[PDB]
Parts: C-alpha cells; structure tokens; sequence
C-alpha cells in the first residue's frame, strides 16, 4: 500500500502531508506503516524526493487552519532530506521542489537498499537497522579514525558494550591483520571481554598476564617533578633539574647511545638514570636498595614513595629497574613494541589500581609517550602514516572538564587539533557530556547518542551536533538499551541502529564484590592476627574447570571462571580425594564444602 | 471501563493527550508508560491558546518505559504511539508489573505512597558499591528513615554477615539502637605521625617538629627490641590491635555505632579523618583474606556531614571520603552521607553519590541544588517536595529502575 | 553562528552553501541585508555545488551552480587512509628506529 | 478579564451586574457552563442594583433587582469633596504646622 | 481596602481600623504568627544567599531558648537586630 496522500503546504524544506487510512500493527515483526523517524519518499516525474517525518498529529496542520479546524488533526510534517540519482547514486540536495498535490509514498525494501546501502570499500557493519529488518549500519572506517569520535548517555544506557561491539569488529584478523588500538581503560572490565585476544597490563599481575611498568626516566622534566613531588618551584627545583641532568650526563659517559653526545644534551632526553643514588646524594647533603640513609620534606617525601608497594610501576620497574651505574637490561625499545608494537592488536593498561591523585598526571603521560613517538617516525614502516592508531578513553568528562587545569587536556586537545595529518584518532566513552568541554567536544568528529536522562545535557548535545537533525533527535531520552543515534560526518545520513550485542561470555563486567553473596553466607570466625601480620609489612602475600592435586601439605586447590584461584588450608587430603572421586562438582562442594574450611584467595 | 482520552500530537518523547502521575499506553502485545509532564492551560500547543484560551482538555505526557509480555519493564521504547491511540489509567496489577522484579538483587525497604501491598525494592548491591546520599531537613525526622534502612537492609533473616559503621554525633541513634545494634577507645599510637603532631602539638612548624620526630623515631626503634617510622607498634592515656579490629568489625553483632557528643568540636574532624582512614587501609591490605572486604564488605554512615564536606573545607576528613567516593569502590567499601543542608556540600562530591533519597525540602537553594547535582530527573519529582508528608522519601538514582515515591517501615 | 556578529555584517557579499543545523540558519539569516523570502527557505538542501549569492555584489540574487574545476585540479589533502593502511599484512618492524 | 480563571472556576454560585467592555463578558460567559445567550447578552444594559445569580445556591437563574439599605446604612469611602473645599473662599494658612 | 462598610455598620459590627480614634479597636498582627518564607518576605525581601541560611538558623536559637524557658512561638525582632548587626 505504497501510498499516503498529498502534500498541501510547501515551504521547500518543509513540506507537510495529509494522512488519508488505519494503524495495523504488523505481526510477526512489529514494524508499522508510519513512525515518528519513518522515511518518506515522493516520485517526482522520474527521480525520487525522499524526506524524513518530522512531527505527527496537531502540530503539523498549517497554523491558520487550527482556527479553521479546532480540533480536526490529521496531518503530518515532513522535512525533505536528500534524493535519488538516476539509477545512479543518492545524493543530498534536491534539484527540484515539490508542488502542492503531489503523491506521497512509503519507503519500501528495495529503497531502503538504495539509501542505505553503498559501494565504497570503507565502509563496514556495526550493527543493523531498527525499525526495519536486516540493513546493517555502514560507517565509514577511514573518518571514524581520522575524524575522531565519541560516546555519550546514562549510566545505564550501555556504552562500554557498544564500545566493546566496535573494537571487536574493527580488529578482526580476516580483513585487519595489522589494526592497532589502545584503551586507557579505568575501571577495569573490558579486560574480561578479549580473554585470549588482547594484552592487558594490570599493577598485580595474575599467573597468566603481563604487568605495567612506566620507566621513571621515561618522563620529562616538568612531568616528572609533577608525579613525584607536585611542582616546587623554588631554588629546589633549579637543584634537582641540575641534578638530573648531571646524572644523565654521568650515564652517557659512562655508556654509548646512538648519535647522542654532550652537545645535544637536555633533560627532556629519555636515557637511564638512577632515582636511588639521586635521593641517597641529595640527602646525604641535608645530614640504596634499602632505602636507610632546603628541600628536605620532599625528601622524606619521596623516601617514603620509594619504599611502598603502590608504586612499584615505577621506581621498581620489573626490568627497567636501573642499576646504580644507570645500566638496565632493557631499553625503551621493548616497552614501544609490547605496548604498540606487540603481535595481538588491542591492548588494554587498565589503571584501576592506581592513586587516583595521579591518575589524570599518568594519562596524559602515556598520551605523550605515545604521540611523541609516532611523530618523530612518520616516514618509517612504525609510524602513524603506515599504520594509524586509535586512542580510546573511558570517562573522560573528569579529565577534559571546562575549566580542568591538569595535563591530560593538553594531550588530548593536541591530539584532536592534530592528530589528522600523523593517523591518529580518539574516542571518548563518556557519561556527562555537559561537563566536557565545549571546544573539544566540537571538534570530535562522529557522535553516538544513546539514551539521555537529564534535560540539561540533551540541549548541550542537541547544541554541538553538526547536522542538528530533529526527527531523530526528539526522541532522545526513549532510545532502547544499545539504540544509538548515529550523526556525524563518518555517515552519508543521520543513523538510528541497533547494536549486534558481543555473544554471551565476551562481555565487559568489573568484578565487583557482590554484596548479597558476601553477606548471605554463614560467619565464619576470622584470624584478624593474620590480618595484623599481613598488614605490618604492607603486602598483600559457581563452574569448576579444573582441581588441584597434592597429598603432602594438607591443601586444596580449585578454579573457577575468570581465572580466580583458591587455595583451602586445614583440608585432610581423604576428603580431597573423596571429592576428586564424587564427580559431583557445584553441588558437593555446595553440600558442605562452601563453608566449612579457611581459604584465602591468591 | 477506565479510560482518559485519545492521543492527538507527538514529536517522539513527549506526547499530549485530550481528554473525552503515571499513565499506560497499550499497543497490542506490548504496553508503553508514561507520566504527566504538564497540565492546564499552559499544555496546549502555543498558538491555540488564541483561539480557544478557556476551553482546557489538553494533557502533556511524556514517555517513560515499556513493557514486554508479562517479562520484565525496561526503559526507552521499541514503537512510539500515532494519531488515534487510547489512553488509561494505572490500576492495581500495573503497579504491581511495573515496580515487581524478581532479580534476587533486589531488597524490600517500605511501599509505594498510593498502595501498601507491593514492596519498594532496592537494588542492594548498587546502594553500597555505587555509593548512596540521604538529603533532608530539620523537620523532615530523617533519623526514623535511615534507622529504618539500616536495621532493615542488615536484618539477620537473609544477611548474617553484614557490617556497618555509623559515625553518629548527636547520639539520638543510641536510644533508637536499644540492643539489636552495639554503641560506643582510640588508641594514641596506632595513627600516623603527622596527625599526631596536629592532634595534641598543636601543628608544631619549626625544627621541634623535626627533633620530636626524631625523637618519637628512636622511641619506636627502642620499643621494638622491649623498618619504618609510621609502624603501628604501640610505644611509651587510655585514649588522649587484632581485639581492637575484631571489636571493631569482628564483632558478633552485624552493625556498630561510634557516639563523638562529647569529644571538642575541634578535634572532632580529625578524628574522623583517622578511624575512616585506618578502617580503610585495614581492609585494603587484607583484601585476600575471609575478613577482607572482598568477602564480607563494610558500609560507613555519618550523619551532619554539611559541616565536614564544605566546598573548600580544609580538614582531613574530606581527603579520607574522596577516597572512599574514588577507590573505596574496588574493595567492597560503601558510603552514606546523610545531612540535612545540603547547601554546603559540595558538588563535585554530591555529583558522585548513584543514589539519592530526598525528604521535605522548604528552602530554594537546596531544591535548586539538589536538581543541579542529580543524574536523573522527572518533571513531576520538583514541585512536590516542600509537601512531602514525614515519612516519606523520594528515590532517584541508578539503584532503582524508576524514581519512586516510597514510605519507609521496620520490618 | 561562531563567527562575531559585527565583522560578520561587514562583509558585503555572501555565498550561503547547504546549512544543516538550525542554529546557523538563523544567525546568517540575522546579518544578510536581502533577506528574501522566496529563496532563503531552501538553504538546508542545496546539493553539492549550489550557492545563493546574496549582497551588493549581484543586482538581484541568485542560486547559482559554481562551475567544478577540471578533474586533476581539485583540493586534497594527503592524508593516510587506514584501511588500505590496516589491511596490509604485517612486516616484522625494529624499534631501534623509531626509539 | 485579569482574575486568574482557575481560582474562578471552582466557585459555586456567581453574581453578575452591567458590564460595558466587551472583553470581560466573554471571560464571565467562559466562566459558566449555562450557555444562555439571554442571559449574557443582555448583561451590558442592566440597570443600577440589577443583577443575575447562575449557580447552585440559586434553583434556576435569573435577573432580580436588588433592594437598597435604607437611608443611613449605606456604603461610602470619605473622600474629599473637591467641588466644596475649592468654592469656600481661600483663607490664609500657616505651613510651619506641615512641615 | 477603601473603609467603604465601617458607615455601613453604625453599631451592628466591630471594625478593625490602621489609626483608630479614641473609640475604636486597633488591628493587630503579630509578626511572630508568620511563618518562615512569610517573616522573611515581608522584613526583608526573600533572600537566597548565605544570609537567608544565616537568619533562617538564627531564628531556630531564639525560638527553642523561649520554647524551653516555657513554629508559632513568640520572639523578638530587636534582640535579633542587635545580636546579628552588633556581630
Ligand atoms: N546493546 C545492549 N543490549 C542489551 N543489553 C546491553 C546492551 N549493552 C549493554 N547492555 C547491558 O546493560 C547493563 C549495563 O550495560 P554496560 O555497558 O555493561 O554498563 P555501563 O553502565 O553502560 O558502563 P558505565 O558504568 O556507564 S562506564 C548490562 O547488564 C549490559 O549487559
Ligand atoms: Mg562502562
């Protein structure tokens, strides 16, 4: 029933029409004639001038005819958006207008083709269509990169699944063999979703994973001073640059490196030196492994950082420890190709465990690392004009804010203003977008609007869109979970897609600890002496797939998903082997087994 | 039969209705909801005022969630409604659909304002890890309210192992406490050596700080043959450590209360910096251990907490309770603010808080800025709050589905 | 709509290409001195080349079609294109060099 | 025509005198649901002390002419009587008490 | 609000006049019944700042002091002028 009515207004890029019969809701699927957001199309003599519904019901009569007509409603408002070649192609723009009487039809299977459908080699899937049936959702790849991008909505809208969905998708081996992404992740819970597909570097490496190490010397003057110390600015300053640069110096004499020499010297130079016989000649004057001995209380200061487990990502580094004769076993070269050069292409530095006094200083630190690195080798086979890079950032309306006087807004405007000629894009994963600030978030190329709570972010997004589109855009704050609104310039049109959920097990989840499990369980009694001699050396020393096995120190050993090891003491190893026998796993060690006995976690 | 109206305007999320709170719209095999944004004659459409200003019948509703064939009630909509659709009202089994879930999560706190039979549930888990904020007024009797929540969500039916710590002033929590709760010996070594020196000293500045440093440094040392200066080992006032920690949080009894009425209002913060502190670092060294927070995790309160998280307040208190809002959610360690002036409470710390309870409210500056320092927000959840009846409260956040108006009980 | 009002009513002559939100509508329709009803209601869907020239410049305005420059002599930008890019299979690489 | 109409709705029993302007008849006429065009298009030539009562402290609505309180009870502000304090011939006053 | 009845009335009523005469009542309104929003907008304006927090609470002082000795409970503007501007 390809057929609606006739258009009785024209105002050229809003026309209106007069509904002529009944809604049916179509089983089966549920798609009906006419939606809010529904396509239109109008044959205009021999070429086709295709619009978008824009408002349904009373506010689309003409505005006198109200008078005219009380409370007779009937019409709708259509704004004309593009149109079809000549067999040829769909372009924007309309060659002619349409005039009063015309006919006005539904869009139908083999337009939604022609719409939506392409040819070019760019693009790919990201998920179908909704409100129709199987029309996947094709961006373009080469400016969602180059572009920049962008995720926005609630806190339960569902944008770390969306995020997972793309990377997924775009770092496949079969048409991606040499992709290249980073994910500044924070929370920690994407590392759940590449279980064998992906690095990940965590600050407590598990039996299977890697560690994060940032070098120390690896910083600059400025950036280094900020992480240790908070920025003197005093004559202290000028003396541990002085320092510093003495100290580099010392190694250089005392190894070589390639076409480096006094001459070309600065502190910004990454080269080894040691942190230790720093602190140890610097406070020797004001009275090593062991850290026993006018800036004295940053002295203590730094005493303290070095001796304490929570920094050991960076003065003791697992083999970009320093000697004390600046000698390493390793050079900056293996940390560029593990973090970017390495043979799986995502790669995921999860900071959850961090201070999170420093987590904004370490951001942009690793922003520059990387940027840096890739500029100074654009030409060669490892830069970013033979092999772009993608930078994703998760919550980042606490660092780009307005007003934000930290580090990592510099690098990250830096990349957006320039990372277009080098091949380096962006993507920030966001929550509040308000709070971003206003000339970044205009400069990020592609926006995934989702679900949308707050009436005082809507109009700041509604505001700073390019193609400021009304008809998918009033409908913001209804959007399913996982129905995203798809504007920018990475797409021929406004979108409004489903994203094809990731199957079940590769999903993101934080591994909270569940209360109800936590508190339903039985008390057992606890050995808070062991808490006491675990905390005076400041150290932290369902489905089953496999058990352990030993007979001799009178233990257990089981595994369960997500790589979570227990160990029960105390356990006669008859019962071990009773159990091992019973074959009855999930339910015998719920019989008796859940509560009975000490374990500890490692 | 119940009836309203007929739908006659829509731009996507927001929709008016004219006649022949919450609202149902059915489609067939599925069942939209909505609320009344806005009423009278300000609701209908700009210029038709002008030919008809006296004749109201006009209703402006806005979409809110739909519902699936009797599986569960999820937000935003697959369909929207046209021209010619019909318009309900809520009965008793669309309460009961709506405000029913059967995720095992979910915890009973009280009943809706209309009806007494279904339950308020909560989304426990949500409340602690996320972190939770109470907001009301003098007038307002929160203490009942959050008695009740807390004697409620730790009861002994369903949650033997619970742990919670209440840093009470006032102490009208003891009398409410009679002995289904405990009540309250800080001792002057255990805290680090800086806060000693503010403490009793006086923040001493020159180089007799240095030298009572060193001096307590080689008392430490000495005390250890009878390595580090700020070791919790016990060197030579009962209060100007495993028993204390089990008293502490080991104890039998599931909640515990700390009444401070008569300590000097000045030391009092930095008080309050030290015991959150040293609760804290206890239980993030003993994260792989059964008394860790991995596997029994605690949840702190404090009431009056307007005068402690001021917008530029200067005691170490606030340091203490960013960190709980930041990092304290890795490790099974929860919040609960709650304060009757809200006014001085930071945003950048009130913008943090996932769920919100809010009690009658007169003033403008504290409904102005709870709306500013809230992720959610309905149009009908603002004018009605200076009018709440004592008792009730008003739930906004990502702890629930939808925000509820809901009474609190006992159990 | 970003460009300051006064140095943007200064400029005589004006070739208002396909504009999108409706933001910037408003804000060129508030500085061109011939506003004229008949052709500033298309602006949102002029195809790609088309421009209507409004100001002092033209008698009356137009809604002209520019001329494309010959294949060959047209603007581009050398940037790197990511997926010829990615798709390359991958050359074992030393970081010697680019350290 | 000014009064707020929701505050007028809810009344139960209306008087209504002579009328002249032609925009607050329509909004007395809005305020009640007994459309009878006699009894608000005679409203604009009712005699002094006339009046229709429409509600339902009323069984049916009609005109009356309300009875005046006898001489001596009747209500009167004190105002000055300009025409008789300007024609008594002017006498000489001192301002030092004003001021 | 034009003292059009008070003739209406020669002995039949009572009247409440602003500048009574020798034989006539006074109207009289204590403050203190007003409740909070009302005090505030008719002494000072309906302030929003700190000072509206700072009058708001230093009534509480006032009105519990007078309420303990033995909200519509009496108490005095003055004591509150001198107290608050002799600060
Ligand atoms: N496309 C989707 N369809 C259905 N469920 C989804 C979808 N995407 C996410 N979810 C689910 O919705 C819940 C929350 O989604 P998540 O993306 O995992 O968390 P999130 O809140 O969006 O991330 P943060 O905290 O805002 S950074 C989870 O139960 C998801 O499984
Ligand atoms: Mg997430």
């Amino acid at each position: 029933s390809t057929y609606i009515g006739t258009v009785q207004d024209v105002n050229g890029a809003n026309i209106r029409v007069v509904l002529d019969s009944s809604l049916k809701f179509v089983d089966g699927q549920g798609y009906r004639i006419g939606q809010i957001g529904s396509f239109v199309r109008i044959p205009i003599g021999y070429i086709n001038l295709f619009g978008i519904v824009s408002q349904v019901g009373a506010g689309a009569v003409p505005d006198k005819l109200l008078e005219v007509e009380p409370y007779g409603h009937r019409w709708i408002s259509v704004q004309l958006v593009g149109e079809e070649g000549i067999k040829k192609e769909f372009e924007r723009g309309v060659s002619q207008y349409p005039t009063i009487g015309d006919k006005v039809h539904i869009v139908t299977e083999p337009d939604l083709k022609k719409i939506y459908g392409t040819q070019n080699k760019k693009y790919i899937s990201l998920g179908n269509i909704a409100s129709v049936d199987s029309i996947p959702a094709l961006v373009n790849i080469d400016t969602l990169v180059t572009r920049h991008s962008a995720v926005l909505g609630s806190t339960g809208s569902g944008k770390s699944t969306t995020v997972t969905s793309i990377l997924q998708r775009i770092s496949d081996m079969s048409q991606f063999p040499s992709a290249r992404i980073i994910v500044f992740d924070i929370h920690g819970e994407y590392a759940a979703a590449f279980k064998g597909k992906a690095k990940v570097y965590k600050v407590t490496p598990s039996n299977n994973e890697l560690k994060l190490s940032i070098p120390y010397w690896a910083l600059t003057c400025d950036e280094f001073l900020s992480v240790a110390f908070g920025g003197l600015e005093g004559s202290g300053r000028n003396a541990l640059i002085d320092k510093i640069y003495e100290l580099k110096l010392q190694t250089l004499k005392r190894q070589e490196y390639e076409g480096i020499n006094e001459d070309s010297l600065t502190v910004d130079t990454p080269i080894p030196f040691s942190i230790h016989k720093l602190w140890f000649d610097l406070y020797r004057a004001e009275i090593s492994l062991k850290v026993v001995p006018n800036i004295r209380k940053p002295l203590e200061g730094l005493a303290s950082l070095l001796k304490d487990p929570r920094y050991e990502f960076l003065f003791n580094a697992d083999d970009w420890s320093v000697n004390l004769d600046g000698k390493t076993n390793k050079d900056l070269d293996a940390l560029l190709e593990t973090w970017v050069g390495s043979e799986e292409s995502i790669s995921i530095f999860d900071l959850s465990g961090m201070p999170s006094s420093i987590l904004d200083t370490l951001i942009g630190i690793l922003i520059r690392i990387l940027y840096d690195s890739l500029f100074w080798s654009r030409n060669q086979p490892e830069g970013g004009r033979e092999r772009p890079l993608l930078v994703v950032l998760e919550e980042a309306h606490t660092y780009l804010g307005k007003d934000s006087r930290g580090i990592a807004i510099d690098g990250v405007r830096k990349i957006v203003k320039e990372g277009r000629k080098y091949g380096i894009g962006m993507m920030l994963v966001s929550q509040r977008p308000s709070e971003i600030d206003s000339t970044i978030l205009s400069q990020c190329g592609t926006l995934f609007a989702l679900r949308m709570n707050n009436s005082s972010d809507r109009n700041h997004v509604l505001g700073a869109v390019s193609d400021s589109f009304e008809g998918l855009m009033g409908m913001l704050p209804t959007l399913r979970t996982g129905e995203a609104i798809i504007i920018g310039e990475s797409v021929r049109l406004p979108m409004r897609t489903i994203i094809s959920p990731p199957p079940f097990g590769r999903r993101p989840d934080s591994l909270d600890p569940d209360v109800t499990a936590k508190w339903s369980n039985n008390r057992v009694q606890g050995d808070y002496k062991e808490v006491l001699t675990l905390w005076r050396q400041k150290k932290v020393r369902s489905n089953i797939l496999s058990i352990g096995y030993e007979a001799d120190s009178m233990t257990l050993e089981i595994e369960f998903n997500h790589g979570l090891v227990y160990q029960y003491y105390d356990v006669p190893e008859t019962l071990h082997t009773e159990l091992l026998a019973a074959e009855s796993h999930g339910k015998f060690f719920n019989s008796q087994i859940k509560n009975n006995y000490r374990f500890s976690r490692i």
